[PDB]
């Protein structure tokens, strides 16, 4: 309930994430072209660099975590690659979103829990 680890911040990230995409409000279809879907995706993930306060009021207790301020700025590159033109599909961005708080060495799928994916 209190995450004690980036990864664990990140899983309720997840779950807060994908309530949010499959919201009716969004009128989004699985046969949508993709560049409406990242579309939707870019604005939930931007509303979340920014406080949060258009579509993530609900889950406002993750940003008092002490995880959020990182995986906010993670976040905020990720937008920042959206911007830049790395995805052409809904899917691919959504498997960068899920697999964001993994990397290599040392010191189900989001795509399946979004209807419209």
């Amino acid at each position: 309930t209190i995450p004690g680890n980036f990864a664990a911040y990140h899983e309720l990230w997840r779950n807060a994430f994908q309530e949010i995409m499959n919201d009716p409000r969004h009128q989004l279809h699985r046969n949508d072209v993709e560049y409406k879907k990242i579309h939707a995706i870019r604005t939930v993930l931007d509303d979340y660099t920014k406080g949060g306060n258009t579509w993530w009021a609900k889950f406002r207790r993750i940003f008092t975590f002490h995880w959020n301020r990182h995986h906010v700025k993670v976040v905020d590159d990720i937008v920042k690659e959206i911007d830049a033109g790395n995805y052409t599909t809904s899917r691919a961005l959504v498997d960068r979103l899920d697999n964001l708080a993994i990397s290599l060495g040392s010191k189900g799928t989001l795509k399946e829990q979004i209807g419209f994916i």
